[PDB]
């Protein structure tokens, strides 16, 4: 009497279902019967199986094997769960040690012969099993997109026999192949370049250390798209989860999704036409939009006014709620969808200044914490090479990371995500600095989404200074990243 | 003999229909045959529950096996039928003496190994178990859901043997674990004072102003107004969201809920549901607040179906051969914007038809003023509790004087109760002569005007009541 | 050993995917078990392939037979497994040296009496095996239509028995017919059909020079269909790496009698009414539509404001990235679409003007480039005949094939692909320039889009003046193909 | 059957205007007798007449003159009983987009009123 469990995962879609394979074998006459909502695709894995057992010098029960995908309740859209099918059956016939499989997560098509092939879909796969903590173990064919991940914990096998041996007497396997070292190190940017604006760029660096969104607004060839790709290398770097689930929702898009290298905080800027559908949700079948490739990363709305007023009002949802729901029809999918939000204006030179104006989403461009000026630096002064620059950049990422320690010492929210009960109760706001914005917002008309994101950035900038307790200095200088437009 | 019974529960919709498995034993050629509509998922747990068997070392029969799951009209669609044809199997081969299992009910799906497993949207079963006074005896990893309950007798196991000596020998199973702001809003004095009598009456409100001035924060506030749920609302309120899954929250189920729909308004998810119907957006907002944001914005049609739960606190929905109540009482708010000619015309001509003109009360939001916006939050003494002390002793004397809020009265009912003495007639007919108000919206000053009388602890209604009712009316301009 | 391999090639959409074909024999009792997803071989082939490999005087194996084909994930519907099957049972038999497989590929269905049937559908199959670099071996009966690709290592045999023999022996088994060959002659339509319609005929060139897509406006009658069905004849002639890629998406739908015509571009005109899934996509197994017949070629939409709106809105994808990939929630199909479009509509019949107008897609006519008004042929100029026979047609089709070749040797995009960022750095635009560009600008309300379209075609206009760079003049010229609407 | 006390009162019926032609007049693959059907002997109200669709109006006429609405599966065809009294109600709304607008009421629905 012996039954035996085995663990994989179904991906029907960003979400990777944990499932269980039982296998039973009875005394009975040699059927092989399977249950759990099983699809023809999968329903078919018993020829396919047997031969791949029977051919690899393995022994094929002459009982009754009946099989459960369990849970009953979920179909099983999936094909690898062919190879998790066969060992469970070695495991029930004692021919494979039955301790070391608790620990084991296994997906795997296996042809005819008993070699394996490598199924689609497998991004998600390893990120679940990563967020589990269990070791995995697919098909070598996929090693290509697994080596992206980055892990240390995944291992590939060429043929059934080589997972009974690594299973046995612990051959190791193929692990997945080494670090994609074929890049330009420092993303070519690092820090201490662009030689001017040295306002812009400490407005940035604070920015960059809250959570805060921030417009940038200047002449064109001034800025602008040179600080947005130099400031993805302010973000800390990292974690496995953060960048197995940009893998993931990278993965959805198909093929190998984009061979960019890997690990950094992404930097996505659609383009100011693009569509409804490219920059949000899928459609008619399940896809991220370009929002969603930016989560843990930047959004860089390039030349802002230009786009449609809808999508940007559509933007309001994620960037407070942390996910959009697709609700296409009869079903909906989370693709969550935070980001650093970063967006680009230019001023242009009578009615005609409110006639454009008016094309701007004041929704959005209320949510938008910061604004900075961008002045040009005239073609005379571009000649001069930087003359030492004198990279600094990991002490701005450092302060970064202390930055958002201290942060979630207080609370997980960052300064840009407070509301206004905690943020209130974060400025201590003392009674000099309460006369001194009773002055100031006397002097200027704003409104309370202005006050409350004026109170935020003077916290953050007092953080700035590892002072528990704002000053008048904080606010006065906080004061200058405001007063939206002319 | 070799007959066996087993009471279990199936779920379609919020009811639990009561589903009687029947296991009998003949002695012909061996088989497992099922009998009744049953989905696919149903007809394959013959293997599942033969390996369950086998491998909990018991002796399965090798005789000719007739389930019937009755009745034979009602399809079954639920995975949880495994457990309860174990039991009838083992029942009806005598192995389990069959008078202990009288009054229990068994729901749960098996494992080859014979463990459990949980079974997906419990609550329901567990409510009409409950009140059909029967033991439940459920997979332990459906405890953590079916712990927003606090009920005895719904003792849950881990595996079939721990049942099977329960049942034989008594010994105990696992009992079911225990259990484990209107601040701020800075000087808006008008907008709250409404809301709060909003709460008392069970009114719907309309708030006007310009957007990003709190109207979603206050509306957001307004959840907490409304007093605590009832163990009965609590559980109804439970067994609505099992249907979709998920209960992850605690210590917020006696709160009434609170929802704020997308205007992308798809009907099929904001109302009701296809395939096995599912519970709407309008449905999740039971016994509790929907605020429909950006009123204008929503399409003609679905808030065409809304208007009916509104004024019946149900809504029907039917596949070809069902029919489903799913109930839906909740509160409405919505919200709206003044705008800054032709173009405003346009803009209130396309308001979403005559479910405006039957909301109760409407109020307009202005913008605070730079001085009150200064003034730090020294003041934050409590607030919420005395008022919810206000509303609760509200809905007290308002149930006792009928079996209904002020909302929810009637033509007749409304004139009945309110008086209206010959100081108020002589003054309802100069403003019905400054205004043109139809008879709805007289019938709604009628129930505001009677809300503010209770306000004021007054067993009949004044004619400066009703000069206070008239301020939050006149809808649109 | 009872295992042997048989590669071979099935088809959806244009893509020929790779299908490994496996059989395993075993000693339980006679059945064949066919696994892997198959509409008609599972119920039909299993029969041809016995009788075939009977009647052919091999041994049919007394075993069981299990067939798996390939990818488990992947529908297919091809007739031609039979071949395939047929070999891999020979094989696993050892009545084939199985080592000889190494490098060929079959494709063909098999009559009862061992002889081979052309299958439908060969020429993507044959381009697959050639970038694949494997030998093909085809029906004999496929050999015309094989022919045109003109590959080597490609054999047609008559009968089972004959790829037996080339298989044991090696004989010479069968060379592909002589390479018919087209000697190119229009003999038709030609340029010179456009009596007196000067500027349309100007524009209509330099919108062939530039690729970009143009819109055609004005009374009925001028031509309007006319100058679509004589655009076709102006597009540089298709090279083979077109040109078989047009002859593979045409033999999806059916029949291929091009040879003469094989390598000029193709023109569709679907009519307004026509239905979303014939135009777009198809159900069945995937299918094209009629978007994606117009590849590397023409596409004319007539009567462009009577289109049912899911058209035009799905148009925005294929003719952006020259593909659609069309789903059917069970897999994607990439359909390659690219195309250069041509519109036509009437300019309005009150406010049923501004419902006429409301009813235009501005998501299709934000990247519509050019737009010429065309009137009616005057009378005397309608008085004149024709008078001279110089096919001008040629001269045109020889400067159409220089400006692409120039842009070719520049950016390796044409003026209508180029984006703003190259748009920009593509011409100089000096400071007369600019300053008079922004007065026209200032003087008529175009966006930054019209803007960058505009500028464009300047660049175009400039290219095919034999100018350098852009001058005022060229800017002013390209002015006169703009203000859409009165 | 919410009766042994309120039985005898006559029905009442008032579809809303969306409905379905398929859950309004008689019962898709099994049959069951549709909306129009329950107002059997009782009264069925039409709010908002102008808002519903053509075909329902159409087969309005039959139940009206035949006092039955027989649906076909063509299988077999069906007879389900529909004598009732009808009440409608319409109102104009603000020139010759009036016309137009009465005009789309149903002909022969309005002259069997
Ligand atoms: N009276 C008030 N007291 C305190 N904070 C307020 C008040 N009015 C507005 N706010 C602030 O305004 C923000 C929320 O405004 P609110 O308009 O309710 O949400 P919203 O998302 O902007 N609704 P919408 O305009 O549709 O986007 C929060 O930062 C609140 O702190």
């Amino acid at each position: 009497m012996s039954l035996a469990f085995t663990k994989t995962r179904s991906t029907i879609g960003i979400v990777a279902q944990p499932v269980s394979v039982e296998v039973h074998l009875s005394n009975g006459l040699p059927s092989f019967t399977m249950v759990g909502l099983a699809e023809t695709a999968v329903k078919e894995s018993k020829d396919r199986v047997r031969s791949a057992i029977i051919n690899s010098q393995f022994e094929f029960p002459c009982r009754k094997i009946t099989v459960n995908l369990g849970p009953a309740n979920l179909p099983k859209t999936g094909s690898g769960f062919d190879l998790p099918i066969a060992l469970g059956i070695l495991a029930a016939s004692e021919q494979i040690p039955l301790t070391n499989l608790a620990n084991h997560e296994f997906i795997g098509e296996l042809a005819l012969s008993g070699e394996l092939r490598g199924v689609s879909a497998i991004i998600p796969a390893v990120l679940a099993a990563h967020k589990d903590n269990q070791h995995l173990i697919i098909a070598n064919a996929n090693a290509a997109e697994a080596s992206l991940t980055g892990h240390q914990k995944v291992f590939t096998a060429n043929n059934l026999r080589e997972v009974c041996d690594y299973l046995c007497q612990g051959t190791s396997l193929q692990s997945l192949p080494p670090k994609p070292d074929l890049l330009l190190n420092n993303y070519e940017l690092d820090w201490s370049d662009i030689k001017g604006q040295q306002h812009a760029k400490n407005a940035m660096v604070i920015a960059a250390c809250g959570g805060h969104s921030i417009l940038l607004s200047g002449a064109p060839g001034s800025g602008k798209t040179m600080m947005a790709k130099r400031f993805s290398t302010l973000l800390p770097e990292l974690s496995e989860t953060q960048a197995l689930e940009c893998a993931a929702i990278n993965s959805i898009r198909g093929k190998l999704p984009d061979f960019r290298e890997w690990r950094l905080p992404p930097f996505r800027a659609p383009h100011h036409t693009a569509s409804p559908v490219a920059l949000v949700g899928g459609g008619n079948p399940p896809k991220p939009g370009e929002i969603s490739l930016a989560h843990h990363g930047v959004l860089f709305l390039d030349e802002l006014p230009e786009f449609n007023r809808q999508v940007l009002e559509t933007l309001r949802e994620p960037l407070e709620s942390g996910h959009i729901c697709i609700s296409r029809a009869a079903a909906q999918i989370e693709f969550p969808a935070k980001f650093q939000l970063i967006a680009a204006m230019n001023p242009c030179p009578p009615d005609r200044i409110s006639r454009y104006l008016a094309k701007l989403s004041a929704p959005l461009l209320d949510r938008i914490d910061m604004q900075v000026t961008i002045h040009a630096l005239s073609q005379e002064e571009l000649i001069k090479p930087n003359t030492h620059l004198e990279k600094q950049s990991l002490a701005i990422r450092e302060k970064v990371t202390k930055m958002h320690e201290i942060q979630m010492a207080r609370q997980d929210s960052l300064n840009a995500n407070l509301n206004s009960k905690t943020c209130e109760m974060v400025c201590e706001l003392g009674s000099e600095e309460q006369l001194f914005l009773r002055e100031v917002m006397s002097k200027l008309k704003l409104s309370a989404r202005g006050y409350h994101r004026l109170l935020k950035v003077s916290r953050t900038i007092a953080d700035m200074n590892s002072s528990k307790k704002v000053l008048l200095n904080h606010l006065q200088q906080a004061l200058s990243y405001k007063q939206n437009l002319h």
